[PDB]
């Protein structure tokens, strides 16, 4: 008398993901309107004008030893924050240019504090562009708040 041996093994099936994955809409902060054109791009510029975050998209260290930032909001004096002649925005790097009056913390070269000025500038309509060494814009970042229309 004797017995044994056996062969069996099969299976398959699972439920993963919920059919694609995107999920749009969440918040709306003014009809943003930025347009990069070069190596550096305006990562994010606080509409309030607290600070200006600039990020590099290029792979080659970008030299900003003269670069500048054009700030034009509403009917005010356009301020051109000229960067230091001893600055270099590495590739894939980022920098934050806080404003004197923005409860920031000078933490260069990354974070910065615009002492010269008191604030980038607030208002519904804001305009922030980047001007390289020469009087030429490389990247722009406009922001318009959804305010009431003139009646």
């Amino acid at each position: 008398g004797s017995s044994g041996s056996s062969g069996q093994s099969q299976g398959g099936g699972s439920v993963t993901k919920k059919r694609k994955l995107e999920s749009s809409e969440s918040r709306s902060s003014f009809s943003q309107h930025a347009r990069t054109s070069g190596r550096v791009a305006v990562e994010e510029v606080d509409e309030e004008g607290k600070f200006v975050r600039l990020r590099n998209k290029s792979n080659e260290d970008q030299s900003m030893g003269n670069w500048q930032i054009r700030r034009q909001n509403g009917d005010d004096p356009l301020m051109t924050y000229r960067f230091p002649p001893k600055f270099t925005l590495k590739a894939g790097q980022v920098v934050t240019i806080w404003a004197s009056g923005a409860g920031a913390t000078h933490s260069p070269p990354t974070d910065l504090v615009w002492k010269a000025q008191n604030t980038w500038g607030c208002g519904s309509s804001l305009r922030t562009a980047l001007i390289n060494s020469t009087g030429e814009e490389v990247a722009m970042r406009k922001l318009v708040r959804s305010g009431p229309s003139s009646g």
